[PDB]
């Protein structure tokens, strides 16, 4: 591709492959945003007789999908590329653009006119960003560049890829090499004669996919894989190791995405801890973001963290998010690990706060806002059980609208009557606590019994808080 | 006499403009180079701190050692803060 | 061109061969602003066959670049050099240009 390999790290040189996988695997769409000159545009303009490059993102439908007077198809039916340049000035006379593209990323396939007419085109969307990541991350969805017409959660969930733009260094002379390298005419030939294997069941060999990966989710990152191995492995020879160097490369690409969909969409897209598990030795990966425990100061209402002993019996973290909205009193779950016992937990919870919501709410009516309780895991250490207390704590916190007090960990568990339990594994708990950064902790009256079980030095560190039922519980936690 | 360590957050707490947090009682006491004594008769103090209405205690390190000789019910009324050094009394006191 | 070279300085005559530039170059891309009146637009227009002088400014894509609906390339498949000339008000009603 013209490149100084010498000069890049190699996630960089993962992201250039990243850039060439919408040539090898069909109907592959992407989109990769990123700082001015970064080389975006190179591949799809100069180095290939099978893409076009847009320029403007402003086409037509007949242009681009089947001119119904002159019967002609699109561009999709000439090139395997189709790059739209910057894609943030794109706005169409036929508002249909983004319904046929829509139908076109989702299908593979688009009926205009008399016929249902299939198409290989892979689309890949090109932009340029002006300010920091950090703060597009935290003002707003990574996905604001594009423009507000296309800014669509079923529309970006057809996205196969993001791709971090930013993560490329600034192109600069010394990055273009001076060696012996592949003619960019026999590159693009072997681009596209690959185009017609598969394989995208070579992970099904060593790895299964998680449970957090719905259907689109499990196409995207099986298309992403195939492209890379098509792209590494032509051959067809190659080990479980780098079957898992690509899958990691995909769930990370795909996940980036999610999360802007999560961002963009509310309540369909929390799902978004992707995982793999291994088929030999079944034990289970990760995979995060790499550019994005309890932060000082209060959190926003209806945020906080509990901890609790696993279905392993370790000590987690988990930090539960409650979405107050006007309704008719609903309550709506996610991120549960499908566990049921922590969904019945909060059931129950839900019940007390409704029984019993004048004594805290001093006048607020629950069934008047609809509740959405997401968990979210800061340790990786398993599923939750015991929720019952945590989720009646945060539930108030968010009707209420004043924030959890910076800090503090909830513990203890209740029943329906109004009855606290003891917290098992205290020194455990205070220890992750305090590890995991919480300086405040709220006890049950029932746990002082094992206070001398709790060493000295880490003992110290807690401004420990007793309550006696859990309606105290709550205000106490609350402040 | 066990004078000192109120008499430090006192003078930090003016100096720096800040109110010292509701209903805290500080413990314990100073050396001249900053050694932290423990609560003498701490059940006793903190029976009277519940008496006169205080709801948060500041209290030493060392006299956690102390902490299990203290009644179950009248330990679970404050939010009690074990600071390590004069310091971080202050500190604790501050918020 | 119709200059005297005589009554014009060193500098100057460079800045009038940067002028013939764009003609001998493919795809020379400049600008130049002056005062009205330095004959900057002379030599686009009147000494060249090789050359355009788009007036206004205001012309549009289709025009200029290529128009789909016959099939037939703009102006920058035609001539050589394409001079825009007043570029304070030149302007493209669709957004694209």
């Amino acid at each position: 591709i013209g490149m100084e390999p010498a000069s890049l790290k190699e996630d960089v040189q993962w992201h250039l492959l990243a850039r060439m996988v919408p040539f090898v695997e069909n109907n592959y769409n992407v989109c990769e945003l990123g700082p001015r000159g970064t080389g975006k545009s190179h591949i799809y303009k100069e180095c290939s007789p099978n893409s076009i490059l847009v320029s403007g993102g402003q086409t037509t439908v007949a242009n681009l999908f089947y001119n119904m007077s002159s019967r002609r198809i699109g561009l999709v039916g000439l090139w395997d590329v189709v790059a739209f340049d910057q894609v943030a000035g794109i706005s169409f006379k036929d508002k249909d653009g983004v319904q046929i593209m829509k139908d076109y990323m989702a299908s593979g396939s688009f009926a205009r006119g008399r016929e249902q007419m299939e198409a290989s085109a892979s689309m890949v969307f090109v932009g340029n960003i002006n300010q920091s990541v950090e703060s597009l991350v935290k003002t707003s969805h990574l996905l604001a560049p594009f423009p507000e017409a296309m800014i669509d959660s079923a529309f970006f969930d057809r996205f196969h890829a993001y791709i971090p733009g930013w993560e490329i260094p600034k192109m600069r002379p010394e990055f273009f090499t001076n060696r012996y390298g592949l003619i960019v005419d026999y590159l693009a030939e072997f681009f596209r004669e690959m185009r017609k294997r598969s394989f995208a069941d070579s992970i099904e060999k060593y790895f299964k996919l998680g449970n957090n990966l719905n259907q689109r989710d499990v196409i995207a990152v099986r298309k992403t894989v195939s492209g890379l191995m098509k792209l590494l492995y032509p051959h067809g020879q190659f080990n479980k190791e780098d079957v898992r160097q690509c899958l990691e490369y995909a769930l990370q690409v795909r996940r980036r995405v999610k999360e802007q969909l999560k961002k963009i969409g509310g309540m369909e897209f929390y799902d978004v801890h992707f995982s793999y598990i291994d088929n030999d030795t079944l034990e289970e990966h990760f995979v995060s973001v790499k550019e994005q425990l309890i932060p000082e100061g209060p959190a926003k209402p209806g945020f906080l963290y509990t901890i609790g002993l696993s279905n392993k019996g370790m000590p987690g973290l988990y930090r539960l998010e409650l979405q107050v909205t006007k309704g008719s009193g609903k309550l709506a779950t996610s991120g549960l690990w499908n566990s049921s016992s922590a969904k019945e937990q909060v059931k129950i919870a839900f019940d007390y706060f409704k029984a019993n919501a004048s004594r805290i709410s001093g006048g607020s009516k629950v069934m008047e806002h609809d509740f959405h309780l997401h968990v979210v895991e800061l340790q990786n250490t398993g599923p939750l059980s015991h929720l019952a207390l945590p989720s009646l704590v945060a539930f108030a916190s968010g009707l209420l609208g004043r924030s959890v007090q910076s800090q503090m960990v909830v513990l203890g568990d209740m029943s329906l009557g109004g009855s606290v339990t003891p917290v098992e594994s205290i020194a455990e708990c205070l220890q992750v606590a305090f590890d995991a950064g919480a300086k405040k902790v709220a006890l049950p009256m029932s746990s002082a019994a094992d206070i001398p079980t709790i060493p000295v030095e880490l003992f110290t560190k807690f401004q420990t808080s007793f309550y006696a039922d859990p309606v105290d519980a709550v205000f106490k936690g609350l402040g």
